[PDB]
């Protein structure tokens, strides 16, 4: 289980995420590229690894391509409201003075709405309640 | 194109993650079940969403799995360093008052060198500077 072309895999990614800064690039444009690096990644490398796939069904290859880019999107976004949940947890009272938090709380809250409004996954405002 | 259980699939990766505090787990066995997570994720998906692949059977769905398993590490790799890269960027001074960087820079050198640990992927702490 190698991959195709691992060494020139990670020089992609490295592109991918380094022309945020060489070039205005929209975070949004990279996560769509780093996706499309992944899945065609284990495109490639399962036509390698297995006989069979490659076989198979250009079809089914397409799909595979799909299925794994969807898979990492929705992954990213079922990630986003137990991370606020954590830093909700480590940020509000007692750990910070509650007039402090009265503060700090909406600074967090709307950071994550950008990234909510971002992966399009709104998520309630009530976790920071308190 | 749809994802096998996708609701709960959104799940496991809240338990995943909420594990963080509860259980005080591992960093290196949370972020090993989220790859798995996704991995198995993608087989079950692709059984749902393509009829040969259903069809194809047990071998090639395990070397998916770990082919699948074996991209997102590389893709995590060779992603730190450009990625702190523009984390440093983004919270170097002018972007942040250099007093306010004294406090905030080591916070985040130390965090991202966390995940240097983890990976086996040292990285100069050269890149937050001044
Ligand atoms: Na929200
Ligand atoms: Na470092």
């Amino acid at each position: 289980s190698s991959l195709e072309g691992g060494s020139e895999f990670s020089e992609r990614i490295g592109n991918s995420l380094s022309s945020f800064l060489s070039e205005s690039a929209s975070l949004e444009v990279i996560g769509n590229e780093l996706a499309d690096n992944i899945a065609n990644e284990i495109v490639s490398s399962l036509q390698k690894d297995s006989a069979s796939f490659l076989q198979s069904g250009f079809d089914v290859k397409t799909q595979l391509k799909a299925t794994a880019k969807k898979v990492l999107v929705e992954a990213l976004k079922a990630a986003l409201e137990p991370t606020e949940k954590i830093v909700a947890s480590t940020i509000k009272p007692p750990r910070v003075s509650e007039d402090a938090y009265f503060l700090l709380g909406p600074v967090v809250k709307t950071l994550f709405n950008k990234v909510e409004d971002v992966l399009h996954k709104p998520i309630p405002d009530t976790i920071w309640e308190y």
